[PDB]
């Protein structure tokens, strides 16, 4: 399948070269997979989600996304126009308030929730969790992310936005999950992207158009935007049967475009997520 005039990041993840604008993908499109977006919520009523999104947990007085960040990330995972995996099921877990803030205890609870809740959901092709959040190093946060991964969920986490080594951030620094840095449309490391040996992969993160609250759209930047590209890619590849939750991060690294990014610090992987689709 081909989506013309797609957002640059979708085109990039289906290309061996920058500078193209069509997204190519197998029409299975993540059908039968599930992606949990652990964030500020998801505006599930957005036409772009086509009934495939739903809130399943909140730790606040409402499940509404009053911020937009979670809706944007979910849109990159699985919205019809802006999403990698256009037929996946999206589950919202609101661990962040409408200012984008949350206690680590709440974030940990949301991760443990997903590890259990996936047993209440029909996801025959596999389960992914997208975590576009983080803060300073916490062994407890890292342990929760490791538990979620171990339970059989492909965990993609943002490297962080401090132009610093991700070893000092959580859950970015947990080795067993998939830690995602950000690149721009000219194949440069995004100016803010964290780096370091703990990174597994880069995805598009600068100037990413996706869904927003109020039935709207906007372009924003961050490792938060790169992470759902990788999460959606994992769901797409799991639906194709090419990999599993336990092996998807390694598979994405194995099949990535290699050596194509600039300003990658020595010791950080030079790997850009790629779907290897051949029509």
């Amino acid at each position: 399948a081909a989506q013309t005039n797609a957002p640059w990041g979708l085109a990039r993840i289906s290309s061996t070269s920058p500078g193209t604008s069509t997204y190519y993908y197998d029409e299975s499109a993540g059908q039968g997979s599930c992606v949990y977006v652990i964030d500020t919520g998801i505006e599930a009523s957005h036409p772009e989600f086509e009934g495939r999104a739903q809130m399943v947990k909140t730790y606040y007085y409402s499940s509404r996304d009053g911020n937009g960040h979670g809706t944007h990330c979910a849109g990159t995972v699985g919205s019809r126009t802006y999403g990698v995996a256009k037929k996946t099921q999206l589950f919202g877990v609101k661990v962040l308030d409408d200012n984008g803030s949350g206690q680590y205890s709440t974030i940990i609870a949301g991760m443990d929730f997903v590890a259990s809740d996936k047993n209440n959901r029909n996801c025959p092709k596999g389960v992914v969790a997208s975590l576009s959040l983080g803060g300073g190093y916490s062994s407890s946060v890292n342990s929760a992310a490791a538990r979620l991964q171990s339970s059989g969920v492909m965990v993609a986490v943002a490297a962080g936005n401090n132009n610093a080594d991700a070893r000092n951030y959580s859950p970015a620094s947990e080795p067993s999950v998939c830690t995602v840095g950000a690149s721009d449309r000219y194949d440069r490391r995004s100016s803010f992207s964290n780096y370091g040996s703990v990174l597994d992969i880069f995805g598009p993160g600068t100037d990413i158009l996706s869904t927003w609250i109020g039935g709207s759209t906007r372009s924003i930047s961050g490792t938060s935007m790169a992470t759902p590209h990788v999460a959606g890619l994992a769901a797409y590849l799991m639906t194709l049967g090419k990999t599993t939750a336990a092996s998807a991060c390694r598979y994405i690294a194995d099949t990535a475009n290699k050596g194509d990014l600039s300003n990658i610090p020595f010791g950080t992987v030079n790997l850009l997520a790629y779907n290897n689709y051949q029509a």
